[PDB]
């Protein structure tokens, strides 16, 4: 994807699992990574903002620090992957109002200040990323539910609002391998590497594909509807879910 | 439905226009109905609760009282700067939230539990964004509580509410004949060549919690006039 | 529904099963209710006319028919190797455009015209295919003919139905036992812990064709136990 | 998309608009592309096989001369472009059965035939294109929106039944610049090709992104879904249609 070599690209997250997936894309791809996170990835290949995505002001300033640097930015990749802070294990009430923040309001506040910067450059795309726990098991899925479809319609709103001039899609994955969904595994059946590896076949199992699906397999997806090559795709969800919706 | 008679119903901001058509609706089937808002109208039709929905505290209490004082709850109707975007996520999606929390265990023992969640309507983000959000929530719960309890969703479009009249109002003048000419062409937008009526919502809402819709759980019933139809 | 009553209404495939269910059901609502059916019952509750839905002649002279006794039709209900497979697709869905489109012109000069289409269910290819295609051709139909006439779709999923019975039996063996433990397994897949009931879905035919969903059109009612709710 | 390389690929009908753009993605991917249809599109890149596509006997000897030849066959790439062929105009009922024809039951001929042969063959996957004539005008329209949800309906059975050896997907196109809308057009408003152009605006106008679609971006999600890119990505539409769904 040619049209990719050097626009600016911030991922919310690129240390593990999808998040990393993606990075790594777009980087063989040639993007300027920013990656806004708490954490530094560690590889010299993406750049680090320190960034608390749930907190709207240092949202806010990161964004406008990313444009005086880079002058531009292209591609705002909204993503939910072990940034979910805090005590899990399981708790309810103050969890659910943290997952919503994480989950949704991280992508709405990562929006708002990109959006202006955004529409200011070239073939700007918006890729939202579901988060992973939508279709695993109730400890208390109903906040990644919630925040998933909520994640759909923000989609849907940016799409039409900044037509032509900026695009808006969603990215839909159902259970892949991530430091996540090892964390749900192990939470179900303890931390035994073959009782882990069986329980996740057996996710594997509920997916007509009979597996479940790798980082690599929604990197694809996200550097597509990033690209010129999805450049009259606009507001709709991508289902990375090896048949599980049907 | 000869099954809603002398069911218990609350209904969240059932003061005027879309909330005052389904309170209005379930006391016409013979339901005993209260209302959870902030503001309370005059009444000797159905009961009054002050409760502001955003509040747990109010919530969680309101619904114990509620409880104690009708030993029953078969039907929960929620209906609808960054400050004000997410002061929007908070009554549009919070609410729905805390009243379905709290309701529910009182519901798995009532019979025939129903919740059903109306979805609402410069920048429609936060609007947009509740409507698909209370979408999840009602799948979620739909999920969660089934065989137990059914969850289902209204999803009306442009209904003549006061909101909506003043809508127009803002954009044309408050002249009630450019208004009436703004009203017509949104109706036109709809395939039904007008815009919707409160009682068309309540009938939805009233089908979705009574015996009828038995099998019916975790769906968006479009009151939209072929809006969607595209 | 104080509307139902008297209405005129064409119920296809009508004999056993979700057809004799939702006969029955608008019979229940005062409605004068009319067979299209190949095989005719025992009878005096409602009429019935000898017509295959697959043959255009037969179905434009039985609804012209119809008319000429009635003097009015305010709904329809349309009702479910390579020759097999293009056999369903006849009857799943040529079936429903037939009926719909020679019941048209009659309906949109009666009483709240309504149309109502029912999806069906080794390989269930046409089966699926059908239901998508009778949802596309709902959707057609009620953008075509807004706010003239409206159109949508009940979607059940599993229901109590001969067919059913007879697909388990086929499964485990003719032990009714057997068959039981297989009908209560399926049962399980729905989140509600069972299949549904033909009345339930009877339920939903007959909100969509009364006046109670005037403003709903284009859509598909979901009668099936949250079995979507993925 | 280093893997399309040498796969077998059929496109019914790659002589103008969509057809033409997929056939040419792949050839540029550097594909063996066949060409199922009544006409040879002249250009001596692809291999054309004479074959009404919604006759079952030509379409069971076709699909079969086309696996003794290249030995494999990976994409199927199901497409209905100006092969409509009939008197249009209008007429009505032996017309909705004609355009159900061809718009589902040579979907449905070139599947049952191709699908024993693909799940021998690697990375088999099944694409299905809705009519553009879907979101256009009732001349009467009916027919095309019918089995553009039949074709839903119809991958959604196909990747259920073969996953997880074989993929099925569908492309969901609105208005695209092909002979099919310029045609429409010419039937609304005459051969004039100011008012053409017009009437193209027109349309443009009606989809959030103010333009109709190009041939090319339909080619892009088609080569992806094909490509190893979207390997778990099953059983879905990809809606390349400017946001008019939202």
């Amino acid at each position: 994807f040619s049209d990719l070599r050097d626009k600016v690209v911030i991922v919310t997250g690129a240390s593990m699992g999808i998040g990393r997936a993606i990075a790594e894309r777009f980087v063989d791809e040639g993007s300027k990574v920013i990656d806004l996170s708490i954490h530094d990835p560690g590889e010299a290949k993406y750049d680090h903002i320190e960034c608390d995505v749930t907190n709207p002001d240092q949202v806010k300033a990161s964004i406008d620090h990313i444009f005086k640097e880079y002058g531009s930015i292209s591609v705002l990749v909204n993503n939910a992957g072990i940034e979910s802070y805090g005590k899990i294990e399981s708790m309810s009430m103050g969890e659910w109002r943290r997952i919503i923040d994480v989950n949704l309001f991280g992508y709405y506040y990562a929006s708002k200040f990109a959006i202006p910067y955004m529409i200011r450059s070239r073939d700007p795309s918006i890729v939202n990323i579901s988060s992973v726990q939508a279709s695993i098991i109730t400890k208390n899925a109903s906040a990644y539910v919630t925040s998933k479809h909520a994640v759909i319609g923000l989609t849907k709103s940016i799409a039409l609002d900044y037509a032509p001039l900026l695009r808006c899609n969603a990215v839909c994955p159902a259970t892949i391998d991530t430091p996540l969904v090892r964390k749900a595994a192990e939470l179900e059946v303890g931390s035994d590497p073959m009782r882990i590896e069986k329980k996740i076949s057996e996710w594997g199992h509920e997916h007509p594909m009979q597996r479940i699906g790798k980082p690599q397999e929604v990197a694809s997806a996200v550097a597509f509807l990033a690209s010129r090559e999805a450049s009259f795709i606009t507001g709709t969800c991508l289902y990375v879910d090896g048949g599980l919706s049907i």
